[PDB]
Parts: C-alpha cells; structure tokens; sequence
C-alpha cells in the first residue's frame, strides 16, 4: 500500500499471507480473505506459477512472530475456469484455495463477510485497502500491515477516457486515484473492506494498478468485484 499507514494487530482478521517457497524459506507474495476455515479467496494471478504456497492467518509483522500466526498448506487451487493469464483486463481475476487444513478462529483469525450477489456501491463509498505489498513504487514489502482508505471510484468515472476507459469491466471495483494511496505490488489478491450497515464486508480481490506505476492520478487500483462471483464461490465450495 502506498500512502498507507499501519494497522491495529486484530484490526483486519481475514487478511491472509499468501506465500510460496524459496529454499527452506516462505516469500510472501500476495494477500487473500479467509471466507471459511480451510478456504480463502485470492487473485488467480497469484497462483498462476507453480509454486509451492502456504497460508499464514493472523498474520501481522512479516519478519517477527507475533505470538498469533498460524500456518496452514495449500491443498487445492481452483481458478476461475474464464481467468486468462494474458488478460488481467478481461477479468476473471479470482481464485479459491482449499487449505490442508481447518485454521483455529480467535480475536485474530476471523472470516470475512462476503456482500451479496450483485450489490454495486456507490460513488466515493468508503472502502479500506490492507496488505503487505510495496509502499512505494518500486519499492518494498511492508514489515507489518498497511491499510489506505481508499474510497471507490465508481463504474461510468472509472471507464471514461481519462481514468481507465476500456480496460475496466463492469466485473470490477476501482477504488483511489488521487495520486497518493494505492495498493501496489504484493497487495493483489487481498481486500477493499467496504462498510455496508455497520459491517465491513469483502468487496474487493486486489487485481491490478496501472503500468507507469502503483499510485497514479486518474488510475485508481483495480479490484475484482466479488459481489460479481458469488454464486460462483458458493458452487465451489458445496463441490470440494
Ligand atoms: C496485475 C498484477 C500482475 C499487478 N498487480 C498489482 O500490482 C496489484 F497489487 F495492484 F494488484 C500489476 O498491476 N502490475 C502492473 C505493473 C501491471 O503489469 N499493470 C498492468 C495494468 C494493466 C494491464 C492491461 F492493460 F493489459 F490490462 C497490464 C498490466
Ligand atoms: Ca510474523
């Protein structure tokens, strides 16, 4: 997150690490929602190397335990059977694990509340990006979690000419734009919470910031609209 600032330890329970392995060693490499104990939503972008990965919830400084960190492999990817690797614009950008086993909930570890199908926000709703990734373009992973309020930027603004035109679908959520808060590399694949009657649900995978870099005037981040997938996410979950 750029522009961010750090986040209350149980502040954000459903954030997830999503890390693959180097070594004997575990990079992060990108966020996920814990939506059930042994299933988390994440970008299938994320997952699209063959990597070994592992799930780490409770999760607050990267490089210090916490005293609340549990780590859990990643049993099985299902991908969103649309997704196109070569095409984050056509989006798709979604993808669900199942964990090799159930995570403990406590005050740390908490599920994330999904919206229902087909809910769209409003204009400059307000809407909180976290994650670990860069806080600066080309720059490096946060040591502990980040968070930006970064209110959306709805779809008619979004794709006119001077934001991202065409590249945005009506599938996706953009949020920020103002040229000092992004999310940005290693955020992909975590929440937008979005406050909605009092509860702040998952509206939002982390997909994709522009090209000339993380937080760009006019280019607001760009989000998988999970409210787009849930009949989608339900179906899978009653599969596996
Ligand atoms: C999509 C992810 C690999 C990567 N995502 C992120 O950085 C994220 F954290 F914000 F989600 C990304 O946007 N990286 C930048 C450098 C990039 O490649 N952006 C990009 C934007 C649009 C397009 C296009 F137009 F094809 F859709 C292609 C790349
Ligand atoms: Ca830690």
């Amino acid at each position: 997150v750029v522009g961010g600032t750090e986040a209350q330890r149980n502040s954000w329970p459903s954030q997830i690490s999503l890390q693959y392995r180097s070594g004997s060693s575990w990079a992060h490499t990108c966020g996920g929602t814990l939506i059930r104990q042994n299933w988390v939503m994440t970008a299938a972008h994320c997952v699209d190397r063959e990597l070994t990965f592992r799930v780490v919830v409770g999760e607050h400084n990267l490089n210090q335990n916490n005293g609340t960190e549990q780590y859990v492999g990643v049993q099985k990817i299902v991908v969103h059977p649309y997704w196109n690797t070569d095409d984050v614009a056509a989006g798709y950008d979604i993808a669900l694990l199942r964990l090799a086993q159930s995570v403990t909930l406590n005050s740390y570890v908490q599920l994330g509340v999904l919206p229902r199908a087909g809910t769209i926000l409003a204009n400059n709703s307000p809407c909180y990006i976290t994650g670990w990734g860069l806080t600066r373009t080309n720059g490096q992973l946060a040591q502990t979690l980040q968070q930006a309020y970064l209110p959306t930027v709805d779809y008619a603004i979004c794709s006119s000419s001077s934001y991202w035109g065409s590249t945005v679908k009506n599938s996706m959520v953009c949020a920020g734009g103002d040229g000092v808060r992004s999310g940005c590399q290693g955020d992909s694949g975590g929440p937008l919470h979005c406050l909605v009657n009092g509860q702040y649900a998952v509206h939002g995978v982390t997909s994709f910031v522009s090209r000339l870099g993380c937080n760009v005037t006019r280019k607001p981040t760009v989000f998988t609209r999970v409210s787009a997938y849930i009949s989608w996410i339900n179906n899978v979950i009653a599969s596996n």
